């Protein structure tokens, strides 16, 4: 067996290597579905990376080939510790009284990861089809009313980091034969975040037939989104806060027909 | 072994191919049980479809027949990702300051799916028996006070998509020998929605005797309702929001004695 | 081996075959424990029925059951005469049913055995109800003298009686309570879940006199009118019980 | 095999056989930690009893002795039914409009039980070391700042009913090798109580070596605290409400190395 | 087997000698990320200890095969009389609100110091000289930066909000953590002497105690304490460890 370890940093909207890395810009809200254009930096996008596995040289001297098979993984949200910070420029519990701790991060949690032998296959689906996404984002333009629910025509693949809006794409259950994905959403803008972390939990990646994801072209595809909640400033402006995710994937060389 | 995949779009009330597909119209509330007539489009209805399976028999009456048996399934709520949208015309967290994110979708969750070899068998039951349903809806009319609890006379079958009100019909536990149904309700109007999604979870459909639903007339019947919660506008008008559901059903040919 | 199916309708307080069947009357609240008299119709009572089994030493043994709360679908109604989310602004959905959930069922070969226990011993219950009169301060906790049996539908107040753990050798009972008044109701329903009724010795309830005894209470929460008057709302319960003839 | 059944009534503060049995007196709150003196009756204490088991004759020349071994138990909180009362002199949901139900019992839940062959071994630990407990209570006087966290010298044993304050003593995990204890705390003052009751649940008391509590002196020791939450009067005064606990314990005679 | 029983007291910020041992000092909040300096005593730090095991020295090492751990003093949270903001504070009535808000509960058992990853909410925070941090860590420290490492080598000085367990390392330590956030959240805590956690990895091997040292680490933030004047402080509880060890030929 071979083990790989990798991380994905969150893509909440603000640029890397600058003071708000890990956050979105402050969120603005439209008055109407017909005048809805979320500016670049104000919404989270999916993280993804392709890991290069050791090259498996193919002979074609036999009727079978070798592929790396992902048999199990561990994954952890990292930096959960930082959410014990209730002093950094936060709206206070008694804000009208300039007293108490910061309220910290609260609101919606969206945590999903995927491990596969090819890019994650996506279904386009949006809350408001008339939202105009910015040029920086990868979306289906003029998607139509059908995109507010399931439309079999509206497909994509997660081929780039930090550009596919979380609010416009999710895993396609009609595909992803060669990917395992897991997700949880808890909504509501005052909801406390609930996160666990341990190095003792393994997730088996074998399907009903005892086969894990098979890494096409010796590539292992990792994808995630880890929205922890909102940061609220003293002036009540709110931004997404994300955390990075750790992956440990155990692979074996498998003979494939 | 044959596998089928299918979806059911939600039927929250607003019409298909129009700007509010996936939503109800804005909910209005009566003053009294005696003057309660929820307009068409303001309430959700059940989704359903019959999937045509490969024809097995020249004649459904034969001494012994082959039937498709649903032995297991996977089902997923799709589009959970869209609920990360807190910018689209939503009442804001600090609406008095015109500040903060949108409050997003909050309130009641009603999630139920059924997989069977015939239409889902329903029990009529309502909160207020004096509610007058619109002509578009399939209901028992003049159901009586009995209909606010269990009345063995008040039966139906889910034979049409988008017209059986969720608030008037539920699965009948006295029937559905040939259907498996699963339902979860969390109430409220500011409750956080909690949704999971994975392609790794299988539900076995075999009963206590090791037999799955048997598809009468080579039809597989899928039914659901997936109310995720309410959308609240700046003017405090509220509408149901629903999500579509994915089904994967594994079937095998079974020898059945008639 | 025989299967019976049965239902119990809730007994929340309002009479059958009238417009508020499934609800209590609007709840009134006393000023003091010493002037506390909950009027008839304003509080829930236990539901119970005896199912006659085929006449049969042989006894019917209940080996398993399924039970479901029916009509959960109705709680998606947020239009019927409900206080609104933004009631000041005359806007939003109704708040729907919210608050305490009390869900308990029992399956036995004899009437459910009860312990009398009340929040306030000085409450005067109405003539329609079955209670212990002048029960005394000891009734606010456990008093081994204060016993009863669930012998009638719709008259034993839920707030005055619960299952007696010192008895019920021949009954299985199961209960869950979540309190509050704004609590979100949580309910599940499936036809796929079986509860085994066999005890540690591999024996189910044995039906004395060829009678199967079903009992429940299913308070789902409160209905709140525009004028803020609040009433209990209940739901009916389905039972499927599997029985076998047993040599005793 | 021998079965014993017992109950412990709660010790929330107000005296037995008087109108507020099961409640505390109304809770007062100190202005600062230095001048903190919780009056007797305003706070709950642990319940405990020793059950006398049938006398076992000892062979005083034998390297083995006979002891009762507790192999399993059932325990139930009794009186959960009473919490459906929202009419008895409660602050109302809409107290401003003099309307709605009572708010009922809400706030913190503290549920713990212990079953052992000797008294429950306690660790003294308090929120505020400078609290002066009343003479009726059993505490460590002038315990010092270390008593706000763990201090190995602040030990006791639960040897009396209704006098060891819950807020000053908990089970000692460094001892209790001959006791099994289980506890759950949910805090808050508006939290809904969550309670279950069934006669079908057994807790095995055997340890990693297949040995249950061994009853020293043929005594079985039962302890609990069952704070269900607070009762709020119209005038906003708040008191603890407790419930009694049922125990069924299954014991066997065991020959033990001596 | 040999059994070790040990405790770790919390390090919420107030020193061991002071009347508010178990608490932080009252929390101040900055106006901006660029003017953010949490004063010493206002934030929790990790607890840690090294237990000396019997000298064993074919080389033998102590192997931690299982543990039990319990949060102690849960009983104290039933106190709603000690100078607390009241439920009806404007009416000066009701119980104290008691402890509410975030719970951060993590423990680690290992054969060497817990390996840490530095990560902060706001990289421009200036931590006090008493605290062990990476100074001027830069914007990358708001998410994962593989260069920002440490080891938990001292009790009471590594801020919880600046360090977490490093999943890239800790081959010889088991760690477990649960976080629920908020400031009004109801605390939920359980305690029993009946639950065992197995410390063996996939290969049937527990942590191996290097230099015959067993390393215990934790943080147990139970929530916030709120004064009548609305000043808020962290409250923590101590943790019990029982570790079962066997001699292993390595
Ligand atoms: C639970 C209880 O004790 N309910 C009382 C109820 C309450 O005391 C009342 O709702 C508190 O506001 O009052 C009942 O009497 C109402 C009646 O009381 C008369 O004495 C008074 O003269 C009238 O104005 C009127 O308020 C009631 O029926 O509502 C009795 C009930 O037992
Ligand atoms: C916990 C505590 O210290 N309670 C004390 C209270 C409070 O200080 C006041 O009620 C707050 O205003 O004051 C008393 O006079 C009282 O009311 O009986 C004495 C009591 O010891
Ligand atoms: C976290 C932080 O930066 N706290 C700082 C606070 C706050 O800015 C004010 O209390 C907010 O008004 O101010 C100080 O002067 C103080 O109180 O000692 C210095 C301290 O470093
Ligand atoms: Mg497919
Ligand atoms: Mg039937
Ligand atoms: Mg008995
Ligand atoms: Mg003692
Ligand atoms: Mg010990
Ligand atoms: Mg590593």
């Amino acid at each position: 067996i071979t083990e790989i370890e990798a991380y994905l940093n969150p893509r909440m909207g603000q640029p890397q290597n600058e003071d708000f890395y890990g956050f979105s810009d402050n969120v603005t809200v439209s008055d109407d579905f017909g005048s809805d254009a979320p500016p670049w930096k104000q919404f989270p996008c999916y993280s993804t990376a392709r890991i290069s596995l050791p090259m498996l040289n193919q002979d074609m001297t036999s009727d079978t080939i070798l592929m790396w098979e992902a048999i199990s993984c561990r994954t952890e949200v990292m930096g959960v510790n930082m959410l014990t910070n209730v002093h950094s420029a936060q709206k206070r519990v008694y804000e009208n009284d300039r007293e108490g701790t910061g309220i910290g991060v609260e609101g919606m949690g969206y945590h999903m990861f995927a491990i596969g032998g090819e890019p994650l296959e996506l279904q386009f689906m949006v809350f408001n089809h008339r939202a105009t996404y910015p040029a920086e984002a990868t979306v289906i333009k003029n998607p139509g009313a059908s995109s507010q629910v399931f439309d079999p025509n509206l497909k994509g693949t997660l081929t780039a980091d930090g550009v596919f809006p979380v609010e416009a794409w999710g895993p396609d259950p009609f595909k992803n034969e060669n990917t395992r994905y897991f997700g949880q959403y808890t909504g509501g803008t005052q909801t406390p975040p609930v996160l666990t972390f341990t190095n003792t939990q393994t997730t088996i990646l074998l399907d009903e037939n005892g086969v894990g994801p098979l890494c096409k072209g010796d590539g292992l595809f990792l994808s995630c989104a880890d929205i922890v909640g909102f940061f609220t400033q003293h002036n009540k402006k709110m931004s997404f806060r994300g955390l990075p995710r750790y992956f440990r994937v155990t692979l074996r060389k498998r003979v494939v027909k």
